[PDB]
């Protein structure tokens, strides 16, 4: 292989053969790529349109030079709940907010991600100003994950080879195929998880490799642009488990919800955010609080199909039940100041 | 106007707005544009497939930042005579060059040294033992006193550095290969320009149209970067702003079919005896498409002053490339050239 080789190929718009993104990612990942080989992969591989072979490829090698988490520490059934980032929309860390809620429902979590490059709060970012300590090795994520039901996996500790390539998506600016990585390379390596994706295709092919491992994950796109669920509009949603999927339509009023503006679910900065936590968690009703309940109730969907295959309908109302009960009994607010507690105790 | 802003209109597959291809290409012109900037944009450019208007405004921020030949120094009926790449037809297009300069009319080239085994234009001229690196004014008197030039980009188009470093470590054709025919820094106003791809031949006559030129763009239909004599060609004819696309078949003038592996190009020195044996007359498929493709930049050379007619003059143009190579015109000329190289 070589990057004539294989840019020619994705510039021809023809799927690689089997191996070749598994030796462009190995290439990035050792620091033998140049930032422009690195850029003209990205964006020929985002404009072909790339596979689920071809991103397991990309997955698979990044998750080899990853750090992993200690042996037995991560527990069988923990769940991610993650989107690849939402197109022109910026929401208010709903998907840190149905984390907590998750993990108050008895569900162990486990999210990766980075701090933002602008003051548009990220997830990360959010629950620093929450007190939250979010850059911790291994073994300190792993009795996170023991002591309080949660951990979070700082990306630039976990994955220090990938930072060729955060350089050169910085560089240009624009969603590439390497945007969908982060979802698949949470070095938890959780077996579920909810799963948002601001593009039907690459939706779908998100669920293919989800499914080619299988997990039990719902993929979820916002027929809106929105990487997750959310009252605002109608989803699409790839049901994963078992090595199959099932796609399905996603309609919030089917349970009750009334129609919210996506004004009404808008970010701000991380001082904002951390107050918008708080309100949800407190019991705060509104638009936010029900798109929390939606996504939390949907990892708590896939989290059930680990272990069976229940209908779809009466898994949401469950779920549903389950993340609203978190938050209502205080369980959601108490899960964080432990989390909190947590990090501090570590001085 | 900003990367994220064009790259994210290129890679949802949409044609740019007026003035941002060129907003791009004055960046890396610049070097304001980082390694991955030119490297994602070269790409989005290509998988989107570039307007002829588009590549206008590429092409003409390159010339901007060229160094110019001194004033008066082109004559006004200067032809070039090159093909954008495939393989490659160094071989067939340099011995053309030479031919119709050899034939009376003003020749001027421009290229590169290539990395590869495969010759670059500069390279198989240089094995020929033609001195390629002129400064403006030596070029001038070269295209007076020899009748043909050639202007070694590096030379002419400085700041085009840093798209060259970034279009080698990439390797893959892009857009910037379509460039080269389009930033001759002499500017001459008549070409045979061969190119792989026909819907990108289109685009490229689509931007000598816009410009007072007199142009044959060619692809052959078995993908030769060149007139072919392997099957018929397509030609774009480029004169007074407008385009006449015609199917081409030399059968029609005698040529006989030849096989593709007879005439594709090597490295210098492979090339350089090819030459060698064809202005000392050896005859054969390769002879045959030298004179076919000469004839073609005599034809778009006419284009400028003449009134004459496609078939006539397409004879008229063959047998004046025939007769260059035949009373040794083409050869004395290329002794010429060596000569004036090594009495600078």
């Amino acid at each position: 292989p070589s990057w004539p080789q294989i840019l020619g190929r994705l510039t021809d718009n023809r799927d690689l053969a089997r191996g070749q993104a598994a030796w462009a990612m190995d290439q990035i990942m050792t620091g033998n790529a140049r930032p422009a080989q690195i850029a003209a992969f990205a964006v020929a591989m985002t404009m072909k349109a790339p596979t689920a072979d071809e991103v397991g490829e990309l997955a698979g090698v990044m998750l080899s030079h990853a750090h992993p988490l200690p042996a037995d520490t991560v527990p069988d059934d923990a769940v991610d709940v993650v989107g690849t980032g939402g197109d022109g929309v910026n929401t208010v860390n709903l998907s840190t907010m149905a984390a907590i809620v998750v993990a108050a429902a008895g569900v162990p979590v486990v999210k990766h991600g980075n701090r933002a490059a602008s003051s548009l709060s990220g997830g990360a970012d959010t629950l620093e100003a929450l007190g939250v300590r979010i850059d911790l090795g291994p073994d300190l994520v792993a009795r996170s994950l023991a002591e309080v039901g949660i951990g979070f996996c700082f990306a630039p500790r976990f994955h220090p080879s990938y930072r060729h390539a955060a350089a050169v998506r910085r560089e240009i600016g624009v969603p590439t195929v390497f945007n969908l990585l982060g979802p698949l390379t949470n070095p938890a390596r959780p077996r579920a998880g909810l799963i948002g994706c601001a593009f039907a295709d690459l939706a779908e092919v998100m669920a293919g490799v989800f499914a080619a491992r299988r997990s039990s994950v719902l993929v979820v796109h916002g027929d809106d642009g929105l990487d997750e669920l959310t009252t605002t509009t109608t989803s699409t949603i790839w049901r994963v488990a078992a090595g199959s999927v099932d796609k399905l339509t996603f309609d919030p009023a089917g349970f009750g919800f009334a129609r919210a503006q996506l004004d009404q679910l808008a970010g701000g900065d991380a001082q904002a955010n951390a107050a918008a936590v708080r309100a949800v968690l407190g019991g705060a009703r509104g638009p936010v609080r029900d798109a929390v309940v939606l996504n939390a109730a949907g990892a708590i969907v896939a989290h059930a199909g680990l272990s069976s295959r229940a209908e779809w309908l009466p898994a949401w109302e469950e779920g549903l039940r389950r993340a609203s009960a978190a938050i209502d009994t205080g369980a959601a607010e108490q899960l964080l100041a432990r989390w909190v507690r947590f990090g501090r105790q570590i001085l």
